[PDB]
DNA sequence: CGATGC
C-alpha cells in the first residue's frame, strides 16, 4: 500500500540539533545513474557523506560529473579486480577522514570492490555491496561466510570506535520489509538463513536498524522495487538498504530516512541525521 | 522475483 516518508527529525530524544546527514543509494551503475540525473538530486540533498553502492565503473574510468561535485570534494572508491560494470562502490565526504580502509581483512571476500571504511574523530563509517545469494539461492553458500566474516570484522571495529554501517545488506529482515514475504522465502533477499545472519548481526556486534527503531511498525517502506513488472509503480518493493549503529550512538539519532521518490535506480536513497 | 495458476 502507501508509504509517505515523514518529515526530517532532526533533534535527538536529547534534544541536541543534528549535525551529521549520511546519504547511501544503489545507484545501479554511476553512467546511468548520472544520466537519470541522480548527481541534481544528490546536490538538492545536501549530505555531508555520501555512500555509493554498485557503481559498476573502474575507480580510475569515473564520469566526470564526480569532479564537479562541490560539497563532496574528498571521494574513495572501490571495484573489483578481476569483474568490471560489477558490484563497486564509493564514499564521498565533505570533511576528509581521518583514514580510510578497503575489505573486511579476509582476501576471500575483498576482491569484488564491495566495503569502504572511512574512520572519523568520534565514530567509524562502512558502506558495503553485501553479495547476493544469486537467482535460485546458488551462491547461498558464500553468501553465508560472508555474512560470518562481515559480522567478525564488524564486531572488531565497533569494539573500538562508534560505527555506522550503511548501503545495500541485501536482505529484508522480516516480513514488514517486503510486500511478498510469503512468495519469496526461497528467493535471495529472504531465506531464513539471511534473515537470521542479519539479525546475528543486530545482537552479536551488536547493531540497531536505525529505521526500524525509530518506526517499528511502518509498513510499505522499501528502498528496492526490481524494474521487471514496473514493480515501483505498484510499490511491490524490498528494503535492503539501511542504516546500522552502535547502541552507543542512539540517544545521536535524529532520523532515517527512506527517499522514496527519488528516482534514477531500482534503490532509492536513504538518508540518516545524526546529532553529534 | 512479480506474475502465474496447482
Ligand atoms: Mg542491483
Amino acid at each position: 500500500a502507501l508509504y509517505e516518508d515523514p518529515p526530517d527529525q532532526k533533534t535527538s530524544p536529547s534534544g541536541k540539533p543534528a549535525t551529521l546527514k549520511i546519504c547511501s543509494w544503489n545507484v545501479d551503475g554511476l553512467r546511468a545513474w548520472i544520466k537519470k540525473k541522480g548527481l541534481d538530486w544528490v546536490k538538492e540533498e545536501a549530505p555531508d557523506i555520501l555512500c555509493l553502492q554498485e557503481t559498476k565503473c573502474s575507480e580510475n574510468k569515473l564520469p566526470a560529473e564526480l569532479q564537479e561535485l562541490p560539497g563532496l570534494s574528498h571521494q574513495y572508491w572501490s571495484a573489483p579486480s578481476d569483474k568490471e560494470g560489477y558490484s563497486g562502490v564509493g564514499l564521498l565526504s565533505r570533511q576528509a577522514p581521518l583514514k580510510v580502509s578497503y575489505g573486511i581483512g579476509d582476501e576471500e571476500h575483498d576482491q569484488e570492490g564491495r566495503v569502504i571504511v572511512a574512520e572519523f574523530d568520534s565514530f567509524v563509517l562502512v558502506t558495503a555491496y553485501v553479495p547476493n545469494a544469486g537467482r535460485g539461492l546458488v551462491r547461498l553458500e558464500y553468501r553465508q561466510r560472508w555474512d560470518e566474516a562481515f559480522r567478525k570484522f564488524l564486531k572488531g571495529l565497533a569494539s573500538r570506535k562508534p560505527l555506522v554501517l550503511c548501503g545495500d545488506l541485501n536482505v529484508a529482515h522480516e516480513e514488514i520489509d517486503l510486500r511478498n514475504p510469503k512468495g519469496n522465502k526461497k528467493n535471495a533477499g529472504f531465506t531464513p538463513q539471511e534473515r537470521q545472519g542479519f539479525g546475528e548481526l543486530l545482537q552479536a556486534v551488536p547493531l540497531a536498524d536505525s529505521f526500524r527503531h525509530l518506526y517499528p511498525n511502518t509498513p510499505y517502506a522499501y528502498t528496492f522495487w526490481t524494474y521487471m513488472m514496473n514493480a515501483r509503480s505498484k510499490n511491490v518493493g524490498w528494503r535492503l538498504d539501511y542504516f546500522l549503529l552502535s547502541h552507543s550512538l542512539l540517544p545521536a539519532l535524529c532520523d532515517s530516512k527512506i527517499r522514496s521518490k527519488a528516482l534514477g535506480s531500482d534503490h532509492c536513497p536513504i538518508t540518516l541525521y545524526l546529532a553529534l
